[PDB]
């Protein structure tokens, strides 16, 4: 009742090659925009160019790699070892990549002044080639000697006629699971992945940490505003603003200096007043800083809130990102870990697996999407490439 491989196969085939051309096309487009514009020339897009080119190889090799070894082909068993094992290659040069993305948004997150001076090109691209070499080390560790060559399943072997040394070349026949699943998944994925989570919470947390801090500065400036105004002595106009003062230098931490001097100032003249008994003197003073505020003090509060809220919306671009590589590759691991822990479960069927794969490698399409979709610079660069 056996319906003819090549049918099911043809399917799996042009769905694969499908993917491989989307694959190729969308992230050779994100290349050539970081290539084209210098406002997409930072370190957190050479990152981003380096996440897509292990997608563009994900299409032109692994792809091709994996139509070929689904046909169970007779092959040196090494050699059925290295087309089996690339794609974990270019899966651990992806995650390398979305954890250095996330790390760096928190670096600019949370320690902005020093933020061009400790991440800076040069230093990205020797992270960059590192990681690479560490995903050939992880990824052909198989090759390495963990392998299943030294059992090969002669019966099937031999029933595809392949010659002395060759194996019908499958997957799971060369590829021990213990690796796939503690070493790979458990080791080399899930905590890479738990990682990046611990990172974006702390970057949120620090975002809202910094917006409230704003808006309590904010609010400590008009509140001792009001204090002053219906104080009764000079002591009291002296106790709201010497916490103006400190918190005026607070937020301050060339026209956003001049607003800041003007204010800090305009404290000092009030202050000066207080501490020779002259409340009504200090109290018109005082005053003035509410011209200072509205022209110079909520102009510097507006922009650094709206900047703050910009490194949110490209954090969230980030983390979706990462949550989709997640959900691509997840349903391949937790296949395995069914496979290894539970050998009295039946096997996922093989349409099961194809699906499986083609979702992993449908991952490396949809990046390109996300940054027409969510990051303006990209989707206009794409627009002007496209129409020339
Ligand atoms: C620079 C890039 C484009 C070169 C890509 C080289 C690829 C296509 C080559 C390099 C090593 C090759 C493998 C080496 C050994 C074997 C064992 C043999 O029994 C069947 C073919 C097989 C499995 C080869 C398939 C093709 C292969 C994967
Ligand atoms: C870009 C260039 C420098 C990459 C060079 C890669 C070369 C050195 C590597 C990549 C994969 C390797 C092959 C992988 C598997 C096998 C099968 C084994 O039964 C004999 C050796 C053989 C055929 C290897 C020979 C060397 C090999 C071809
Ligand atoms: C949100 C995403 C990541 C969740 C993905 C859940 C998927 C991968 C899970 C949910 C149910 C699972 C299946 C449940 C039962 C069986 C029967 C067993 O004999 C083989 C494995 C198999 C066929 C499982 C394979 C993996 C499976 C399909
Ligand atoms: C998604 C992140 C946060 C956690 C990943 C959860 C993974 C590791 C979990 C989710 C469901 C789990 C499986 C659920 C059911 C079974 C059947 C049992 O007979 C052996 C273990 C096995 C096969 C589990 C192995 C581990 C498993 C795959
Ligand atoms: C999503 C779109 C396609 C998923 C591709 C899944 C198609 C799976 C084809 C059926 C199959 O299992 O393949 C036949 C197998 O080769 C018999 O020997
Ligand atoms: C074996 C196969 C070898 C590699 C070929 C594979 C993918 C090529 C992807 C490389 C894409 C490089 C694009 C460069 C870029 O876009 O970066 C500009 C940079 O920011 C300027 O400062
Ligand atoms: C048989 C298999 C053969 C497969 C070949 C392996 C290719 C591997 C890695 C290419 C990596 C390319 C990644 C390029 C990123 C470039 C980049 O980020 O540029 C930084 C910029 O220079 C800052 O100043
Ligand atoms: C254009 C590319 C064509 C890919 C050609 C791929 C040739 C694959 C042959 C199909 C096949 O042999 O599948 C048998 C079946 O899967 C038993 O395991
Ligand atoms: C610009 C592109 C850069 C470079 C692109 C390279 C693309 C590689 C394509 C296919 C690899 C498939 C190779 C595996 C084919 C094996 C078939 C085979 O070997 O069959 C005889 C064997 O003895 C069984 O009995
Ligand atoms: C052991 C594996 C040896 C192969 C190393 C492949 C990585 C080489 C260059 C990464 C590109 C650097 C981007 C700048
Ligand atoms: C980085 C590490 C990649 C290691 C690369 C390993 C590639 C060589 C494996 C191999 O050639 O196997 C030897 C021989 O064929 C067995 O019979
Ligand atoms: C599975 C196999 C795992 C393999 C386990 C061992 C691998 C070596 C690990 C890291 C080397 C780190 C790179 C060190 C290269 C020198 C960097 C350097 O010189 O730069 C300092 C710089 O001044 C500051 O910006
Ligand atoms: C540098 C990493 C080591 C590079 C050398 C790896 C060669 C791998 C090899 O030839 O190993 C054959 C066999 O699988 C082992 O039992
Ligand atoms: C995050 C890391 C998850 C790592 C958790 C790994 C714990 C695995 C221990 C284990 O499951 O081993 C039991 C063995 O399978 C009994 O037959
Ligand atoms: C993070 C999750 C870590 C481990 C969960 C999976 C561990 C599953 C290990 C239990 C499998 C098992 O013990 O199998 C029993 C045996 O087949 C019948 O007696
Ligand atoms: N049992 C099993 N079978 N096939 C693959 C496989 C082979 C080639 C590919 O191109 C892809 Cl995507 C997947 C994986 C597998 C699972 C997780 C990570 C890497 C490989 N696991
Ligand atoms: C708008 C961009 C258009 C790009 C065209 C890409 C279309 C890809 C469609 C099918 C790929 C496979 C075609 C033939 C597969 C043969 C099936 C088989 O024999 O296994
Ligand atoms: C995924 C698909 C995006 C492809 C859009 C086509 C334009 C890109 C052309 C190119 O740069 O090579
Ligand atoms: C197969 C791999 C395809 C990867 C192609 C990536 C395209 C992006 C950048 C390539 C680098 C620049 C090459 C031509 C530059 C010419 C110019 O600047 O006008
Ligand atoms: C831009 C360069 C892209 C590379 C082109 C490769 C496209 C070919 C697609 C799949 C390769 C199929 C391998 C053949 C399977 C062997 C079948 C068998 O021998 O039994
Ligand atoms: C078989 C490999 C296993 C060991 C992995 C070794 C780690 C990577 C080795 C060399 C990478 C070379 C590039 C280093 C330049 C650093 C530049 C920089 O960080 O500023
Ligand atoms: C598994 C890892 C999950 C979460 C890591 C927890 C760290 C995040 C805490 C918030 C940061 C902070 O407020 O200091
Ligand atoms: C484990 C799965 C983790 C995250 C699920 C996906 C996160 C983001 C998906 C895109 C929609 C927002
Ligand atoms: C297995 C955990 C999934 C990892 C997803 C990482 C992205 C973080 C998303 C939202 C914060
Ligand atoms: C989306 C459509 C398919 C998605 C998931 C399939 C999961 C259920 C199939 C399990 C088959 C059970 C078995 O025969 O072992
Ligand atoms: C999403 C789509 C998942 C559906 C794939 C079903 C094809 C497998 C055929 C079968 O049930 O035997
Ligand atoms: C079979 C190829 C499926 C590719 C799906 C790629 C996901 C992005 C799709 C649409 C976003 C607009
Ligand atoms: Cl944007
Ligand atoms: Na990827």
């Amino acid at each position: 009742d056996g319906a003819p491989p090549i049918m099911g196969s043809s399917v799996y085939i042009t769905v694969e090659l499908a993917i491989a051309v989307l694959a190729i096309l969308g992230n050779v487009l994100v290349c050539w925009a970081v290539w084209l514009n210098s406002n997409l020339q930072n370190v957190t897009n050479y990152f981003v160019v380096s996440l897509a080119a292990a997608d563009i190889l994900v299409g032109v090799l692994a792809i091709p790699f994996a139509i070929t070894i689904s046909t169970g082909f007779c092959a040196a068993c090494h050699g059925c070892l290295f087309i089996a094992c690339f794609v974990l290659v270019l899966a651990q040069s992806s995650i390398f990549s979305l954890l250095a993305i996330a790390i760096d948004r928190y670096i600019a997150i949370a320690i902005p002044l020093r933020y061009n001076g400790l991440v800076t090109g040069t230093r990205a691209a020797g992270i960059i080639a590192i990681c690479w070499v560490l995903s050939f080390a992880i990824g052909l560790t198989p090759m390495l000697g963990w392998n299943n060559c030294g059992q090969p399943k002669e019966g099937k072997a031999h029933s595809q006629g392949c010659g002395e040394g060759q194996v019908a070349c499958l997957f799971e026949d060369v590829v021990p699971m213990n690796y796939m699943v503690y070493f790979n998944f458990f080791a080399c994925v899930l905590v890479p992945l738990l990682l990046m989570l611990g990172v974006y919470l702390r970057i949120f947390a620090a975002a809202r940490r910094q917006l409230a801090d704003l808006e309590d500065n904010w609010e400590t400036l008009n509140d001792n505003l009001k204090v002053i105004e219906k104080a009764d002595n000079a002591a009291q106009v002296k106790d709201a603003l010497t916490k103006m003062r400190a918190a005026a230098l607070d937020a301050q931490k060339k026209d956003f200096r001049h607003g800041f001097d003007i204010l800090v100032g305009q404290i000092d003249d009030a202050l000066k007043l207080a501490n020779e008994g002259k409340v009504k003197e200090a109290q018109a003073a005082a005053e003035q800083l509410k011209t200072t505020r509205n022209a110079y003090i909520q102009k510097y509060l507006e922009r650094a809130r709206s900047t703050l809220q910009k490194e949110v919306h490209a954090a969230k671009s980030a983390a979706i990102i990462a949550g989709l590589f997640a959900l691509c590759w997840l349903p391949l691991h937790i296949i395995n870990c069914f496979t290894f822990f539970c050998p009295d479960c039946s096997h996922a069927p093989l349409w099961l697996m194809y699906l499986a794969i083609v979702l992993a490698h449908t991952n490396s399409v949809v990046n390109p999407f996300i940054y027409a979709y969510r990051i303006r610079e990209f989707r206009q660069t794409f627009r002007k490439i496209i129409r020339s």
